[PDB]
């Protein structure tokens, strides 16, 4: 589990959203697994700004957070999962690590901020959902 609090905006992974995140909706893109919903209270969570391959990512299924190298957001081939058949999901960066279904949310972040949140998993390779491109989180 876990979100970003920019704005007045809540980014979760689309499979993970609330009925309340539903009826809240501002965005969502199955292809992305994100949701971006409304919020009553101001977020001050900073998004990335940038090209970094390097960061840091929270892992809940060791408690940990670990460095990792990346790909940049890319068009990735993942494996039928728990709410999503085998396709192709988009805006996704691969790291070398460990990831479980329930580790989707955890913030991956470098020097600038917030890049994304844990998104796919297997056979030791994580996949954030990268936010870096959706520019009006930042604004309106
Ligand atoms: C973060 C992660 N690690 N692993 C192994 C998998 C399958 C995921 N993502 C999901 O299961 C999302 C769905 N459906
Ligand atoms: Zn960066």
């Amino acid at each position: 589990s876990g979100a970003i609090y920019v704005g007045n905006y809540r980014v979760v992974n689309r499979h993970l959203a609330t009925h309340n995140d539903w009826a809240n909706l501002v965005w969502e893109d199955s292809s992305r697994d994100l949701l971006v919903s409304s919020t009553t209270a101001q977020g001050c969570d900073t998004i990335a700004r940038c090209d970094c391959q390097t960061g840091v990512y929270y892992c809940s299924s060791r408690r940990k957070h670990y460095p990792v190298s990346f790909s940049k957001p890319s068009l990735i081939f993942v494996e039928a999962s728990e709410y999503y058949p085998a396709r192709y999901q988009s805006h996704l960066m691969l790291a070398v690590g460990h990831s479980e279904p329930g580790d989707c949310g955890g913030i991956l972040r470098c020097q600038h901020g917030v890049v994304g949140i844990v998104s796919t998993g297997g056979n030791g390779l994580v996949g954030f959902a990268d936010v870096r491109d959706l520019l009006w989180l930042d604004e309106e």
